[PDB]
């Protein structure tokens, strides 16, 4: 979709910080440590996390909003694939994705 402006990027920074501050974002703040998730990097071919997204935002990696949404969705999709639906980690993805949607709709 449409090219991101500098003003758009300030809004993306705001959304990212909101996610990083959320009480249920802690499993997603940094790349998964293999010691905390057996076989994680054998299961998940395209890992993603909020620190990697922050680095990409600061580097102006994103050209369009779809690319930012895609990386954010990877975080949630990876979590729900790796973990069972009754896992607390799965629930964190449920809560934080709903929050992301609220914030993304606000973003314009
Ligand atoms: C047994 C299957 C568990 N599945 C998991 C586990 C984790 C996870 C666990 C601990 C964690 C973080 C983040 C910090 N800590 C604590 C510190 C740990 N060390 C010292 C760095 C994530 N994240 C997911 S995830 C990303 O939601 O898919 N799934």
């Amino acid at each position: 979709l449409t090219p991101l402006t500098e003003k758009d990027y300030e809004g993306l920074k705001r959304v990212l910080r909101s996610l990083q501050a959320h009480k249920m974002a802690w499993p997603f703040l940094e790349p998964v440590d293999p010691n905390d998730a057996p076989d994680y990097y054998g299961v998940i071919k395209e890992p993603m996390d909020l620190a990697t997204m922050e680095e990409r935002v600061q580097r102006r990696y994103y050209e369009k909003l779809t690319e930012f949404v895609a990386d954010m969705t990877k975080i949630f999709d990876n979590c729900r694939y790796y973990n069972p639906s009754d896992s607390p980690f799965y629930q964190c993805a449920e809560v934080l994705e709903s929050f992301f949607v609220q914030k993304l709709k606000g973003f314009k």
